[PDB]
């Protein structure tokens, strides 16, 4: 019962600058990774050295059959000191865009994927006076990167996760609960939404036909029989508000991995009678189905794109299983008339999982010493669908 | 008239790692003890070798009839070099906890007892940038030793004494005034309070029903006529600020030994003819009464536990006398309605009295050559009360 | 069981607030709200009791009845009617109140702020606006000529918990109110008023006049049903205890109690439909102030307690007498149990503007709104006589 | 009576930029003057418009007979945004120096007189990281102003008063004590001392033979019989520590107005009957005598200069009486053999007395609407002593 690709359907994989590039030394995370008494288990250092080796990254994706590549461009590099924009680094990321096209890949550009200039953190971050303007200026500075060749732009990746973390930080909490998300910070929530809209305007004003939106950390919260009031009140600040703020955008990004069931007390963890991943989440291939359908409901008309979807595992056979279940759900969604314009697996490479390298999400394996890529069986199969243009069940 | 133990009343004795374990060679005190021009009379060296012979200590306490044992776990061993946590040492302290439970002792764990890793000192200590974050990280790292079987946790022992000592260090005074305490350092005070809160957050984050607070060096300052105001002023930075900061904790530790009279001109030395202990302090069995009662007034409803209380003497009969007066005051407070939930004698063993072995506080005598334990009559009496569950008068 | 004598120097009197009695407080936020397009405020304040002119009569009557103390407030809206333009005229007016209280044998307790703010202070964004704390501290400093001499007790901010609770409603734009309990307090306003209070305490103590400073709490007497005490304490903490906690280094603290509210697992439980009520819709509960005093003492430590407000809205002064009889029994009980209580002040001396209505009559002294005639009720004459007796009766 | 001037003795008057220039709109004080809830009674606004009218100031000082003029150079103007030095404002202050020289006045230049750039305040002020370097760079930037024609430079005016006020600002105390000064902030103390030493280095590095030092707010603290120790303890953090730091300097400035008696309970207000000035201080002409002598004792052989000395009155008659007492003390100090190299009256002009224009200190009266100068009788007498060169008694 298999579903063809819609015309021009995005098909590829996704990375983030800090997680693959290496030597991202003017970021907030580079400081946090080496700061006194950091809980960050291991520092980022060289990651995959995609700063040098993105040509190979792209060659490999194109070779495999993928037609699209979602990558981030780093503010910390472009504005390493407040108000001193690097034309060098702008040209660097411009060549990434050109190089994608040159290699038969459509480049989707994320402008912000968590990390910030250290000076931006030191000011007071998203919450400080002027933060929206500073981000708006960064986005305008990226004009030469994105003015020609890019069809889709993400402004801010997972603003809901920024807000949740902004909550932890303001409370001095260092641990994230068994199930569910820390109570988001309302002031951060407002800030990123304003920054987002500011950015959308700056992108649209280039008059380049760019489709601009942002991406959601979809949690797939599930109400137990009589906990809908709780499930709803728990979900809105942590996801829906961010979907609501996107109702005017050209597209919206769906990012899905697992689920979390809510009962009368609140979110409930999985039991030991449920298989886990290397991130300790529940193995749940069909998460992207509910993430999509729920996103459509809130967002309305706006086209949907799965910008992240995958699994942390050492067993690639099990990864293939996850994607078969996920692509089955994407197929079912399209059939039921959801307007979904692409699919991008997380991740193209094994990468820095924000503190550890043991959680391997990659379609492509990385030797951390040599920086040699090695495509897994998963990558060859998903790649081939780029040519087959048909989702299995 | 004798007072029954409340249900679940703690009854046992107390030790600190540096004072009993021996070969704590990565602590700041080990370095101090052997540094050029050290004023420390005796080094700790092997102490009681409780690093090896904690099963012996515990077999004795249980056998005597005590149901509780407060001991400390040593940061200097757990993190002997910055950022390098020893799983071996974490397992060592876990087995201590498992060992107490096996032998029918409820373990109360101190996470910090004066000593620090030498690297933490060399860095600049408690007032250095990152100190709080370093401590909270240490505390988080102790998760596997305390997350099961431990009902009480002390974050920081006698922070007031750390702040007082930090004042001496800062001024470069190796002396000590004839009565009272040196002026506390304000910056250290802030630091250890911040560290405590941070640590309490981490221990509660384990979600293991752990009752956490810290312990106070109660000075029992007594205002003579004319000095009601001077005592309040003298006392506040030396004692009360630390009690105030505990007002949101699950319990608070009362630690009492002697008293200091205060006149209009400040603290008065104990009179020439008073009976003294081997620490040169005044003999005063009823100290703990005023300590409990003062702590209750300031802390409010937070449950009180006597975590240290005893006497340095070679005359065990006088120790029996000291404890007779102490337990009378404890019984008296319980009868007056104070919420006291434990009594822990200092010390289970004769131990390194921070520069000398001559000041013998032990319920159990230690041959420094052979490491033989010998329970004193005091221990036979006190321990039996764990069975009778009655405080005499 | 046995009557309890007043501690020496025990405050015995009644309380008012400037906006509720003075009339023509036309530069306050409340004057504007009372006359604003689409206002939900039932009736405006207008002339109220005209105590702006007739405070000499108010004070004469209180001294005549036997009371020894009078708590009134001093109005920021008048003192600073335009930002940074301090009225020496209005400072003199309020100084004449203080002096005049002493000349009539009353000890004046002064409230510096009682809910109402200058309109411009609302206009610039209120308590959570940048500079709000600095504005308040400057106003307190400007009141020095009022409280320099003759004043032993000063209240900085009346019921800061209520300001904080009401801030939540304005934020969320609810003109409504729950059947029981209070709206979730605004955290931002909470921190602002706490900061404002400490800065205010500093300014008053800086006068070096030996003034006893503090503030007053809207005590709610939240009683946990035998079910869940954890829900109660969690509910109570931001609505009450945090403000008491913040007063632990003050010279005194005011207890302001009227009724009780029961709490179950779900939340605050409204009083049953067959239980006795007052004109504010509250449950009749004479003994609230007993629990209010006790919970405050437990939290605030050794800070002295003053009941700065205690009363009932009713048209039946006989029932007012029964309320106070129950209340005075509890104050008596608390003193015998050894709580450090240094005063008792009833709400209110006069019938007054109950923040939107003149119907809810709390007064010991009745007011004719047209003539401004004062008529002491029997409650006033009874309570007043204890000022000479110096002794609390029992039930 | 009359005593001759030493050779090359400074004889003039003193001003500070914020106090006379007007429109000093990038200073901390300008923001403070108009901030919400500012306790500053009236704002500075135009002051004496000495920004435009310093030629007239200097013309009058000259024609009156004075031979020296101490004025300040303003950091807020010279670096109105961090890192952006105004050549225009540097050229402005160069012309003041050259203006003094044309008119036969020897300029003493004060590099800092309380006011800072607003950005320096927003940054965290004197205790913030990098404060010393920021100040040192400013002093270096002042080189073209002072590298020629200037014999005496003052780095920082009254650093004790800076430390004292930082004490207030740290605590949130808006009210001065009835007598004495509030507890100085020890971090500010250390920062200003360090910034001073850096500045001295920068100024001597010009190798233009500049005599460089700083000025002290002399309190003339006086021991009541038996309170000579409480006085000592009170005085050291408030004054002496700053004199102790100037022992390597080329000169030190004595700034004296009144005295404060200290008894066993600390400083006490002057009596209710004793004469006062318009600043509320006790009328005390001889203050400068004790300030000189105390300063000489603590500082050593460093030459002294009276950089400020005056009275706030509406009665110039009384100003004359004040200076007769003061100059008598100065001559008594000389004949006792103190190394005194100058006398500079405060102030040349009526000026902004840090929150009020009522407190008239000037030798020359100022109309605040027309900016008319009018030399008072005090000005004519004092000025004439620059010609005769006899210190009266």
């Amino acid at each position: 019962t298999p579903v063809p690709f819609p015309e021009g359907f995005l098909w590829g994989a996704s990375t983030a600058a800090h997680q693959i590039e290496g030597n991202n030394t003017d970021s907030d995370w580079w400081v946090k990774e080496h700061a006194a008494g950091t809980h960050i288990a291991e520092p980022s250092l060289d990651a995959c050295d995609s700063y040098h080796r993105w040509p190979e990254d792209m060659d490999l994706l194109a070779s495999l059959g993928f037609t699209d590549y979602r990558f981030s461009v780093e503010w910390a590099r472009i504005e390493p000191v407040e108000g001193h924009f690097s034309r060098a680094q702008l040209a660097h990321y411009r060549r990434m865009v050109e190089g994608a096209i040159e290699r038969g890949l459509r480049p989707m550009v994320t402008l912000h994927h968590f990390t910030v200039p250290q000076w931006f953190e030191a000011r007071g971050g998203w919450t400080a006076e002027g933060a929206v303007e500073l981000f708006a200026r960064y986005v305008a500075a990226c004009a030469p990167v994105i003015s020609e060749g890019v069809s889709h732009v993400c402004t801010i990746n997972e603003p809901n996760m920024i807000a949740v973390m902004a909550g932890q930080a303001k409370r001095g909490d260092n641990s994230f609960p068994p199930a569910g998300l820390p109570t988001p910070d309302d002031e951060t929530t407002a800030a990123v939404i304003a920054a987002h809209h500011a950015a959308v305007k700056e992108v649209r004003a280039l008059d380049a036909g760019i489709q601009v939106g942002w991406t959601i950390a979809n949690q797939v919260y599930q109400a137990l029989p009589g906990a809908e009031d709780v499930t709803a009140a728990y979900r809105h600040p942590r996801e829906d508000v961010f979907i609501e703020a996107a109702r005017g955008d050209d597209w919206i990004g769906v990012q899905s991995y697992t689920r979390t069931r809510i009962g009368p007390e609140g979110p409930i963890p999985a039991a030991d009678d449920v298989e886990r991943t290397l991130t300790t989440w529940e193995y749940y291939p069909t998460a992207v189905g509910e993430a999509l359908r729920h996103t459509a409901a809130v967002v309305g008309d706006v086209p949907l794109i799965v910008t992240e979807n995958g699994i942390a595992t050492a067993d690639d056979s099990r990864r293939v299983d996850y994607y078969a279940g996920a692509l089955d759900e994407v197929a079912s969604a399209l059939a039921d008339g959801l307007d979904i314009r692409g699919y991008l697996a997380w991740s193209a490479l094994d990468n820095y999982e924000w503190g550890t390298y043991k959680a391997t999400f990659g379609l492509i394996a990385i030797d951390w010493e040599t920086f040699e890529r090695t495509p897994r069986d998963s990558a060859k199969w998903l790649g081939s669908l780029g040519r087959t243009r048909e989702l299995p069940r």
